[PDB]
């Protein structure tokens, strides 16, 4: 699920506070998708 990883990703750990930071990083560059 590369698509439904993201809910995923945090539903294991507790990172979900960086997740904000870092998913905002990693999908700042969509346009080179």
């Amino acid at each position: 699920g590369f698509f439904a990883l993201i809910p995923k990703i945090i539903s294991s750990p507790l990172f979900k506070t960086l997740l904000s930071a870092v998913g905002s990083a990693l999908s700042s560059s969509g346009g080179q998708e």
